[PDB]
């Protein structure tokens, strides 16, 4: 193979700056259950509920 050619300075510019722009992660994910839980019940759940729910969920 190579890496160094691979990943050429310019190469490496473009590529830092993309992963800055798009994340790993879904931010807002907790709000968007809480939001939709709320749209479909009526009923008010929290974000900090929501992702205390994911954690023992996950454990």
């Amino acid at each position: 193979n190579d890496a160094e050619g691979v990943w050429s300075p310019d190469i490496e510019q473009s590529f830092q700056e993309a992963l800055s722009i798009y994340p790993g992660k879904m931010y807002g994910r907790n709000e968007l259950i809480a939001r939709y839980i709320k749209l479909r019940t009526g009923k008010t759940r929290t974000r900090k509920q929501v992702s205390s729910h994911i954690q023992v969920l996950a454990r």
